[PDB]
């Protein structure tokens, strides 16, 4: 590869993957009010990337909007996410927190916080141990979609425990090892995972359209792309 993750047309094309995966749209920006419980367990599902209200990163999204935007209509349900967090529970939220939401998505100020919580915990991690590991701008991509749906954490069910495996497999390239089979090993490690629950036990994000993305070599991502996800085509010109 030539150029990381978080050049500004990379950035761009790793938003548009992460929407069809998560929304069945390449539109990212239409996706900041997106509002579901997928009834996983997580309770609320939001935004760009799907911050949850039962673990804990809708909670600290909307503190750090609360903080940059004083009295905007989410801050009044700051207590409720506190007492939820680690639940599924709705309690103390519902029609009220849910129109507030869809409110405060209308604001440039909602969705800089979403940006910037995207980016600490998400994607500038994900670039940073990309590039610590050697790799393209397409592991750097692996490393973030694993980041989006599994999280940040040593546990073999979150990000670091996968990576860890990948490890036990192959070596990655800062180490000597074929990028290639560093990321085949990644991608079978996190299918593991995935298919461990229900909700994720469909891996089209990987296998029609990671897994794509390496057998043609396209290492820095470049566009044209297509792909598909649940069984549906997407490209991006
Ligand atoms: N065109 C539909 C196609 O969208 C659909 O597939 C479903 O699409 C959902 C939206 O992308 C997707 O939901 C997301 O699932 C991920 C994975 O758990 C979550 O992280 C997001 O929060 C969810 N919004 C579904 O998983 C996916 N099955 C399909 C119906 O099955 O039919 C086509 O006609
Ligand atoms: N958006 C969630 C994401 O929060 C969650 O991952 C967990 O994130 C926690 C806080 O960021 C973290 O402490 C924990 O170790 C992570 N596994 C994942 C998986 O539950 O779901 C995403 O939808």
């Amino acid at each position: 590869g030539t150029v990381d993750l978080d050049a500004p047309v990379q950035k761009d094309t790793a938003m548009s993957l992460v929407s069809s995966f998560e929304n069945s749209s390449t539109d990212w920006q239409a996706q900041y009010g997106y509002l579901e419980d997928i009834a996983a367990g997580r309770g609320y599902t939001g935004g760009l990337i799907g911050f949850t209200s039962g673990t804990g990163d809708m909670l600290e999204l909307v503190r750090a909007y609360s903080a940059s935007s004083p009295g905007n209509p989410l801050e009044q349900y700051i207590p409720a996410l506190e007492a939820v967090n680690g639940t599924d529970s709705h309690a103390g939220l519902g029609q009220g927190f849910e129109q507030a939401w869809a409110d405060a998505a209308e604001t440039s100020e909602f969705r800089a916080a979403q940006d910037a919580e995207r980016d600490r915990v998400y994607f500038d991690p994900a670039v940073a141990q990309g590039k610590a590991d050697g790799l393209s701008a397409l592991g750097q991509f692996a490393y973030y979609d694993t980041l989006v749906v599994h999280g940040p954490g040593s546990q073999r069910d979150a990000f670091g425990g996968i990576r860890a495996e990948a490890l036990s497999a192959a070596l990655p390239p800062s180490q000597g090892g074929d990028e290639t089979e560093y990321l085949e090993a990644f991608f079978d490690a996190r299918n593991v995972i995935m298919r461990e629950e229900p909700a994720h036990a469909d891996t089209s994000r990987i296998d029609t359209a990671q897994r794509v993305f390496l057998q043609n070599g396209n290492f820095d991502l470049e566009r044209p792309l297509t792909w598909s996800v649940y069984g549906d085509q997407y490209s991006l010109n």
